[PDB]
DNA sequence: TGGCACGTAGGAC
DNA sequence: TCCTACGTGCCAG
């Protein structure tokens, strides 16, 4: 009868690497998840921030975006959004990006409480604060507790980094936030979803690789978003899909013999696409490992000049 | 029978001098003019370039801009534009901050033919070629040519520096350009009127201040923007009318005695809106000037020790 | 106190020209520096054929470098003899040797190392060939000499020695002096055994060098020896064999069914992926190449006797 | 002169060449290079740029060895700065194998791209890479244009290659004279002969062999001289008028033409005003050769063709 | 001794600074001051490594001193050398160098010449100031002074020109360009230079004046003049030079901040030898001081900063 | 003869690099030193310079040089030589030397009396360097004063350096009425020869001893340039004990091509010339590619190019 | 697939 | 001890 959609940093408009593909991928992913989203149709979606990856961003972004969650607003998909630390203005009377969007999104500042079919269930959020003003954050948290008491079914969404869920530097206790039953997260890159007090929470994560950190998170966690069903009584991990996305692939690599230098290239082989290689290259196999230069799209690794005895036990 | 609209190089989004009131400024002549055309309900917009001040501009004024040419739309005021130099992508698949008004405007690179009351008239234009291209205008524009041989009433909007008009640089020779009757014109920030080629050639000019050079042009001529009507079959200077703008005024100084101080004084009450100063002031004078620091917008002066 | 005998490591050996054989060289000698590493000894006492050529392979001796670099690093003690693969030929020709000058004392002559908390002796010499042994005796009764007030001696050589190695021999077994210790090095098997009031040792090659240590690697096991030489004395039990994993041959002899069946079980408990030698019958040959992939290199004859 | 910058351009050392199988030749060899070190120490230039080939083999003689390592840490330990490039005696054959170059990696910059060095008080771009063949033309094609790029908003940017370009060496040459971008100073090596023009709005270099590797470059060697270039780069423009050649005084080489008493004689006076036992070359008639076989004491090897043609040619002026 | 010789450079006759009588005089006089002292010495040869004239056409003036001061030398006996400096050079084809209005008294030097000394033999080259564009031609024309020189015993060699390590910018030899010789009497630097070089002694005999603002405090600590080499036996050390300073106009430096320095300038500047040029700096709120004290001074300039 | 002779000359320009060509200051150089060779061939007892030796007060070496070398072998042929300054000697800042300054050990430079005994006489000189107009007030007491120590002498010479008046219209320092009664008048700053009875006595300007300017290119055709030789054996000076030696210099052609005529009339002149002339005046427009044909004839072409079309037919 | 270079083994003085 | 010939591993085109 009922589903609802989380997702969160797009990071519209990335270059990473200031390469041309890259800022394509971005874009490429984004469109991906919202082709599905649309082939869900679920009632609401729900946005964590960073939508776009500056406050200024690309004009090619700002047209993918508004195209897209026009499309989701004329298919009677409703859509909340708050405000990522990249979307906050910075100087007074500077709008943000997602102003853009104020006729196919609501965006989020206080409470609200959707009538979906069939039913009534309550939101509510607000955009990100900085750590200098917690306690300000707090105020508006314990307030949204007390509007929340008599409803069933309540969301809380937010773009900060929790204590526990990201040791420095978080703006937000696990402590802080009070009882909900999901917890719509955001500000933070992997994908987070376990039990959290007497309700669920989440972070659903960036939609495409924004660091050569996350490139494994991919592999074991995948990147993507949830799909939330919430039309029983209860919320369980259970009733929760992870909904993945192909995303631009990266192969690490670690070249110092044969073996190392055959399975670095084996890796980049079974590549759908060029793949973004790094990690560590020893100069006598970086000539040799120039020759896969056009099946691989950008070669970041570091390259060692050292004799290392290093051998495993 | 048939009016039009000619209005170019609004610059939305410069912020002079780094001053959120200029930025304000830019936003509010632009607003003015946009409600000054919705009084008229001209048949027609002919928009020159340099809209925006940047490829990548504020957003304030992405939604300025959409939502004025949207309620142009919305009146069935036709609009036609064409890329300024601002409004040009550098990178293959940059887009321009003009794909964002596609919905509302017309962004010209070629031929169409607009049906009026009660007559038909051609209209072609392309974006601001470099300098490097102008072997490359040249074919487009004497194709232009070709493609309005059978046309009685044809215009042609292009944004570049010409030949005369802006002697370094320029892209275009004024010998360049074919035989139209309107030659909408853009790059240009100062107005520029007269009689050309069997026809009339127009710069609309800044619709604000965007360098400390235009502080008089605005004075002794008036920024705004043309409106020509092409009622008849012929058309000359006669039949345009040009809207005058409020906009910041500029005044300067140059205080080295007591008398180019306070006649400076009068200027500055003289002026209906809070003005930008420059010039030169007395270093002794300066901290006497600073008490009225409070009618002035920016005080943008020369510390003078020498005379 | 405590100290590491090793000898003839043979840097750079190209067994049948395999990237792999350079290799298995390479590995077990870092293995034993990674091992001498955590054993940390005051002193460690390498006895020749460190490399295998005069002008070895740039990545032997980087390894080598790095090697005796750490050991100094770790206030490690070394002392080396010139091999006999370590020997110039040409007059002014050089030792690859002496890229190890500052990490590594090449020996001599005499010196007195103090350590904590005590003083003892070690002598030693390049390798000589059997040509010039006149000459080498003087350099031994000089050793003798220069070491008789000394409690705790060493003596360090890279010779064969005619019992330990009949035929070729430097040595007659009578030729060397009363020395705590025999850190020797040219041969290839592990020899430890009381000798002269004393104990005498070859350290034995830390890898196989022919196809003929195949097998004195399974019993006696290839490595090198720690010597503590803590107490006043020592003997046989003061001395642990440290051993290395170190590439495995098989033989065979296919000539029916029977020999065929318990040579691939041979092979298949091998830990590394084996050089195969020996000998195959004609008519077996296309049947044993279906085990290419479970072998490194096959070098076996094939013969049609019947 | 100054400066405010001062590189050395260097290549082709070949150390270990052991031309003719001859010890007092390997010798050559060494003790030039070890004259341009001298000679680079006294000058105590701000940077070094070594074209490749330093070793004449991929695993090099110790000696050699020796002697590199010792060289280079001694412009490292006077804070001269070094990169080089390998040469094609420098690159690894077998996957793994390592480059004797390996050896220097404490002291020497190894190049394969960018790299922007800051001088007192300045900043130039350093691009290079080790030696490809022809047969793999393209990928150095890309590698070219995508240096062109990372070097466009620098002012002075310097061009390391060891290769032969089109012109310069007619067969076989690996890249054209139009396949390398705008670069002030192209630090060239793979040529033995000294070349230095203008080029391309910038000048190019070739530093030449240290040593005569072959009895081809015996005259090149006593009209150009051999040795290495030290360029200032001091102001934004450079031409060859800011650039020094120094010359390094190596084993001489006389050509002979024995054919009369004219040639015997000027052929024994020009090898009694040899400092060292010279190289002999060139042709003898065989009428003169037991003549000329006394000198085999003042000499280091005698390689003259022997004719026993009597020619009656006739010379005019 | 049994045999002595002289070595001094760069005199820049007829340096006018700002266009002053008396700059040109100091000049003049310490210049004959040095030729009256070279005749106290009666050396066997003096050489002079060239720029005597600071231009290549000078003031008449000097050209009367430079010949009436080489006509005593050379009437007594004296053996004369001289090379070109940079100064003296000709630009123009045709152009005559003004050393050539010495051809009586003078050898000029452009290439080997050997002096016979009591009673000795010993050999004297030199060449003139090349400019760095023609270094190679230097090295070839060196090359060959040494092959000229090789079965001599005491060979000296005359240069005027910057050598590298010696000075940076510009140089136009390396000092391992010149070959081994017993004394390199140098020129183009204006500071003393004496030093051990390659198996002899190197030396630039320096200005016999200030030519620059720089040598105010350099005349101080080494002393401006000339060298005085014996030669004697078969090795020359530093040893066995003696160098004779030469008395020449003061330099005072001041910086008015305060009164402490303000005070401390005034007293130094009384301790002058001679009518000081003072230069330094003074605060603007001390200028109309030493104007009114500017009586006792002949020149009156400071630097701005 | 003779059992007494002197020479008088003037106006050497020692340095002048005409056109700045070396040809042309070679010239001057080799013209001064021809006088030298002739007068030492005669060997006459004194000789007077009237001035303008050098052409300018910091001459090149290259002149200073010739000059020298010159006067010493003068001076060692005990002949002695008097000089007055002319305008290009005299120094302009105080303390200045002048270019004659270095000459003070061969030549007797003149600023008051001097009487020479020669053998076997007695005959009184004086003279003086070169005053403008500025101070004719000046010269005038001067002369007053030389006349007098000059009295009681038979033969007395005055070497000046000046411009008189009838002899150079606009401008002259001094008037022919203004010097008194002297045997031999040495005069100087005219380049043009001047000889002619005057005052009782007998008047000179040596004259130029080469030509200065593209003027004098024919005063030298029908006078002749070079030195005068005076004999002053007997009581009496005459014209007839005067001879001009003249001295070949460089040839100048002045041309007017205006028409088949002009053009050939010049070429013709070009050809009679022994060496490559210095050729000036104007040429049409219309002739001058003709006329770039004798370039190699010529040592410089210093004509006006005229396009314009004259209707000149006088 | 040809080289190409290293390594292995038989031989000469 | 040298060197030769030969076989052969491993990158080449």
């Amino acid at each position: 009868h009922m589903m609802f959609v989380h997702i969160a940093d797009n990071h519209l408009g990335y270059r990473q690497y200031n390469l041309d593909d890259r800022e394509k991928d971005i874009y490429d992913s984004f469109k991906l998840c919202i082709k599905k989203i649309l082939e869900i149709k679920p009632d609401v979606v729900l946005h964590s921030g960073d939508l776009f990856n500056d406050l200024r961003p690309p004009v090619k972004a700002l047209r993918i975006a508004m195209q897209a969650f026009k499309k989701l607003h004329e298919n009677n998909i409703k859509v909340y959004i708050v405000a990522g630390n990249h979307e906050m203005p910075r100087r007074l009377g500077e709008e943000s990006p997602l102003a853009l969007l104020k006729d196919y999104v609501k965006i989020l500042d206080g409470k609200d409480v959707i009538n979906v079919n069939g039913e009534e269930i309550f939101i509510c959020g607000t955009y990100y604060h900085k750590k200098s003003k917690r306690e300000e954050m707090l105020d508006k948290l314990k307030n949204f507790e007390s509007e929340a008491k008599n409803y069933k079914k309540k969301i809380l969404m937010l773009h900060q980094g929790i204590n526990p869920y990201i040791p420095l530097d978080y703006e937000l206790e696990h402590f802080d936030l009070p009882k909900f039953s999901y917890y719509a997260l955001g500000h933070i890159h992997k994908r987070i979803l376990e039990r959290f007090n007497d309700g669920i929470l989440a972070y659903s994560g960036s939609t495409e690789i924004i660091y050569r950190n996350e490139y494994e998170d991919y592999k074991k966690e995948g990147k993507g978003f949830y799909l939330v069903d919430f039309s029983g009584n209860d919320l369980d991990i259970s009733d929760i899909e992870k909904i993945d996305i192909e995303c631009r692939e990266f192969v690490e690599v670690n070249i110092k013999d044969k073996k190392s230098f055959n399975e670095a290239v084996n890796k980049i082989e079974r590549c759908k696409n060029k793949p973004v290689v790094f990690g560590k290259i020893k100069r006598e196999f970086k000539p040799w490992f120039d020759t896969l230069k056009d099946k691989i799209l950008i070669n970041k690794a570091i390259i060692v000049d050292d004799e290392f005895i290093d051998m495993p036990d």
